[PDB]
């Protein structure tokens, strides 16, 4: 535990901070597609 302040994406490892909330959901949608 690191106090959740940065999302990762499981697809392609990519992370960003915890404000980027829009482009986590945002990135992950991308492989998403
Ligand atoms: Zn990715």
């Amino acid at each position: 535990q690191m106090q959740p302040l940065c999302f990762n994406c499981p697809i392609c490892d990519k992370i960003f901070p915890a404000t980027e909330k829009q482009i986590f959901e945002d990135h992950v949608f991308c492989h998403s597609l």
